[PDB]
């Protein structure tokens, strides 16, 4: 026996590489590869279809609906409420920015010099599943760096 119980949750997650695809419905038409191969959207909702447990994709900052995925082939992260700190330090140079939190192969928004600290001003922080990648701008360009690039 199965049962659609339909349910929210609130993360990020991406589908690895060598995926079945992403079940456009939860019953499943075909589950077709696409770009989200290691590539980090959004999860806005998630329900168990019986057993099987369908993550739903959604945009990036939004989380308009994209499609639903099975739990076998996703890494799910979960995400908490962001922080704010304004504190300016320098990035490590040589660091690349990820457009999207935990920033996968498929998410860079830049790179910084080999060598030249620049001058990173934090505005905001993300608390992902183990990473916490803050938010800032550097020449230009936003997006999401973890603690561990950033230089303290």
């Amino acid at each position: 026996n199965n049962q659609l119980t339909v349910t929210n949750n609130s993360g990020v997650a991406q589908i690895n590489a060598k995926n079945s695809g992403l079940y456009t419905t939860v019953y499943d038409t075909k589950g077709k590869t696409t770009n989200q191969i290691q590539r980090t959207l959004s999860v806005t909702k998630a329900a168990t279809l019986g057993d099987k447990k369908f993550y739903l994709v959604g945009d990036y900052n939004t989380g308009t609906n994209y499609g639903w995925v099975k739990q076998d082939e996703v890494i799910y992260n979960t995400a908490k409420s962001p922080v704010k700190i304004n504190q300016t330090y320098n990035v490590k140079p040589g660091v690349k920015l990820h457009t999207v939190p935990w920033g996968t192969y498929n998410q860079v928004a830049g790179t910084v010099s080999g060598k030249g600290d620049q001058t990173f001003k934090a505005t905001k922080q993300q608390q992902i599943d183990k990473a916490t990648y803050l938010y800032g701008t550097v020449n230009g360009k936003s997006g999401w760096i973890s603690k561990y690039y950033l230089t303290a």
